C-alpha cells in the first residue's frame, strides 16, 4: 500500500486534480499546516494535497510551516511525497516552461527550522544528523523522468535547486555567483522540505518547474512576479500530467524495501541519551 | 519635488552637513528608528538624516531596525535615500579612502528580516517577491560618480558589496572566499537596507568609502576598529563633500517617470489574496 | 600561570582525563553552559573540563549555548581553551583518524549569537566588531602539531573548517561546494566557539579528528552517525594522548606577552558611546 503526500507550489497547488475530495484540518506538535490537508484519489492511488503557500497564496516561503506540513503529511500515512515547485533557471538550457527532476540542492536559507528533533519535542527525541548525499528518492525520480518522456514533455533528468531565503529574489552578483557554484534552477521553498521528509522516513521527489531566467541574463529581461505568473498559467497544466500519469505507476510498483532502507536510514540518524 | 533621506554610517554621520536642522522622534509599525530623523536642507533641497548605528554608535549591525529607519523615512515624504557605509576592500585598485558608487551585492546575513510584508503588519498585506536584479537607482549613482569627478574624488564606478551578518570580522578563509565570488567591498549594512528602500519605491544609493583591505593581504596589516576609525577621521570630509554637491544636481533634475516606475515595480511585487 | 578549558566534542569529552576531578555546575549572564565543569590538573597543571553537548550528548549543535560555555570557562579563569571536534574530511589526504590542527574556518552558520556584545548584558557593554584575520593561537597550534609529531600521529599542520548550521549533514552540491571554496575539513560546532573565545581574549585552539569523508567521494560510502560514533570509537586515544602530553608543555612555557596581546586586541575591538 502506497499513500502520496502532493505538496502544490505557486500556480502550481489544484485541488481537481484528485478524484473523491475530502477536506481535512489537522493540528501537529509543530503547529497548523499551511491548509487543509485535501484527501482525494487519482485512479486507485490514495493521495493527500497540500497547498505550500495556502490556498490562496498567503505564507511567504520564509514562514512556510514546513515541520507541521511534513509530519501532517507522514500522519495521515503518506509513504512518498511528490511536490511542484515554481523556480528560475540558472542555465540556458532550461526553458521556462521546462520540467527539471531535480537531484541535488544548495542551502542559501538562513530562518528555518530544519529538523523535528529540536529539544522541545516529546514526538521527536534525541538529535538527528540526517544524512543528505541523495536529498530525493532515486525510484520516484526515475519514473518521473521515464512519465515525462512517454508525455513528450521537454524535462531535465538532473538538477541542482538552490534555496534563497527570500522573500526577495537574487541580486544579479548573486545569481552569477549561483552559476559558478554549479547550481541549475533556484527557488525559495526546497530547503528544508526535502530534509524534514528524510528524517520522517518518506520517499520525497519534486517535480521543479522554470518559470524564468531569474537575473543572469542582463541583456534579457528580469523576474517578477508576474513573469512567474504568466509562465505558470501557460504551463501549469504540463505539472497537472505528470501528476496524473505517474501516480498510478507508483502505485502499481513494490516501495517495501525502499521504504524499509529509508526508515533506517532515519531511526539510525538519531541519538539518543 | 523630491526628498533626500540621508543614512549615515560608521563616522559618516554628521549632522552639521544640513542647514536648518530640527530633530524629530517618530515611531513606526516595526518599532522606533535608530535615532531621531533631523530634518533641514541641502541649498533648496529637503532632507531627512538618520544614524544608521544612532547618534552615539551604539546599535551594532545585526541589531539596526532596518524596517523602521526605512519606514520612518518613507512616511517622512523622502523620494530618495542616499547613504553612506564603510567598508573593506576586497580589490588592490580600492585604496583606503576610495568611494565606490556600489551596483551590486551578494547576501552573508542570517539574522534580518528583509521585508515589511511579513504577514504581521496590517500597513503591508500580502506576499512581496521584490526584484533585485539593479538593486540600486541608476540615475542616483550616475549623479554620484559625476560629482565624485567634479571634486576630483578617487571613485570606483561600480562594485559588488558582500554585507556580513558580523559584528565579528571575517576569517582570513571568508575574505579570500569572497573575492572568489566577486565581490569587491565588504560591509555589514548593505543588506537589507537596500531590499528594504527597494519595497518601499524608494530611489537607494551608497556611497561606500573605503576604510582598510579586510584581511586578505596575510602580509599586510589586518582590519580594527582603530583601523577604521583612523580611515574615517582622514577621509569622512569627502563623503560630506559628495553629499552636499550631489543633493543640489538632484533637486534640480526631473524625477517623476524614474519614481513612477519604481512605485510600479514595488507595487507589482506584492501578491495579494 | 595558566588554566587550560577543554571542550570535549563527539565521543572526546572524556572525564577521565583529569586526576584530581570536581564537578562544579555554573551559571552564567548568558544562560547554563552544556554541563557541569569538571575541575581538575593533568600533571601539575590547572584544568576545565566541559562537554559541547552535554555529557549525554543532548545537546544539538544549534542549540549549544556557545556563549555560557566560553563565559563559563572564562569565569572560571582559564587562560587557553583547547577543544575537540568530530569532522568531515574534505581532502583525501585527510583520511578519518587524522588530526587536524585547524586555522582557518568558514562560517555556514545562520542560528548563532556570535558576540557577547548584544547591547542586552551589562556585563558586556557596546558594540564589539573582534578580529578573526588569525581565529586560533599560534603558538598553541605549534605546540599541539609538535606533539602530535612527537607522538607519532598522522596530523595536519594547518587547515580551513566550514561550519555548517546542521543538524542535517551537507548535500552533495553543497560537499563539492565546500572544497571549491577551499574548506578541508567541515563540522558544525566550530563558529560562534573561536569567535567568542577571542571576545574573551582566550588563546583558543582546536583538535580535530576526521571522522568520515563527508559525501564528495559519490563512489564510497557516505558519512552516517554509526560511521562517525565508529571511527571516534577506533581513534578517541589519539586526542586524549595529544591533550595529555601537551597540557604539561602549556604550562611549562611563558604566555604573559601572548595573553598581553589578545586582551589589548578584544578590549580595543569594543565601541563604546
Ligand atoms: C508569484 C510568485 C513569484 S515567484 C517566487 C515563488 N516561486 C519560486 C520562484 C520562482 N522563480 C524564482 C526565482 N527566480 N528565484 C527564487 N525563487 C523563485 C519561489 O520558491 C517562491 O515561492
Ligand atoms: C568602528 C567600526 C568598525 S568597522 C565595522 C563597521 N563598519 C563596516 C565595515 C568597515 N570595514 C569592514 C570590514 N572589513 N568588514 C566588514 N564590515 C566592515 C561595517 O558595516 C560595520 O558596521
Ligand atoms: C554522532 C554524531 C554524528 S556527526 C555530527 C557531529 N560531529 C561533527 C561532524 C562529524 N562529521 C561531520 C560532517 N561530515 N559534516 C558535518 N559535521 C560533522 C559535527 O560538528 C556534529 O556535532
Ligand atoms: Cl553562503
Ligand atoms: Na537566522
Amino acid at each position: 500500500a502506497v499513500k502520496i503526500g502532493i505538496i502544490g507550489g505557486t500556480g502550481l497547488d489544484d485541488p481537481e486534480i484528485l478524484e473523491g475530495r475530502t477536506e481535512k484540518y489537522v493540528d501537529t506538535p509543530f503547529g497548523k499546516p499551511s491548509d487543509a490537508l485535501i484527501l482525494g484519489k487519482i485512479k486507485n492511488v490514495d493521495c493527500v494535497l497540500l497547498a505550500r503557500h495556502g490556498r490562496q497564496h498567503t505564507i511567504m516561503p520564509s514562514k512556510v510551516n514546513y515541520q507541521a506540513n511534513i509530519w501532517a503529511l507522514k500522519e495521515e500515512g503518506c509513504t512518498h511525497v511528490i511536490v511542484t515547485t515554481a523556480c528560475g533557471s540558472l542555465r540556458e538550457e532550461i526553458q521556462p516552461g521546462d520540467i527539471v527532476i531535480i537531484d541535488q540542492f544548495i542551502d542559501r536559507t538562513t530562518m528555518r527550522p530544519q529538523s523535528f528533533y529540536d529539544g522541545s519535542h516529546s514526538c521527536a527525541r534525541g538529535v538527528c544528523h540526517i544524512p543528505m548525499a541523495e536529498p530525493f528518492c532515486p525510484k520516484t525520480r526515475e519514473v518521473l523522468i521515464e512519465t515525462a518522456k512517454k508525455l513528450g514533455l521537454r524535462c531535465h533528468s538532473k538538477g541542482t535547486m538552490v534555496t534563497i531565503e527570500g522573500p526577495r529574489f537574487s541580486s544579479r552578483a548573486e545569481s552569477f555567483m549561483f552559476r559558478t557554484w554549479g547550481a541549475d534552477v533556484i527557488n525559495m521553498t526546497t530547503v528544508p522540505e526535502v530534509v524534514l521528509a528524510k528524517e520522517a522516513g518518506i520517499c520525497y521527489a519534486s517535480i521543479a518547474m522554470a518559470t524564468d531566467y531569474d537575473c543572469w541574463k542582463e541583456h534579457e529581461e528580469a523576474v517578477s512576479v508576474d513573469r512567474v505568473l504568466k509562465t505558470l498559467k501557460e504551463n501549469a497544466n504540463k505539472a497537472k500530467s505528470l501528476l496524473l500519469t505517474t501516480i498510478p505507476q507508483i502505485g502499481s510498483t513494490e516501495w517495501s524495501e525502499t521504504l524499509h532502507n529509508l526508515k533506517n536510514m532515519a531511526q539510525f540518524s538519531v541519538l539518543l541519551p
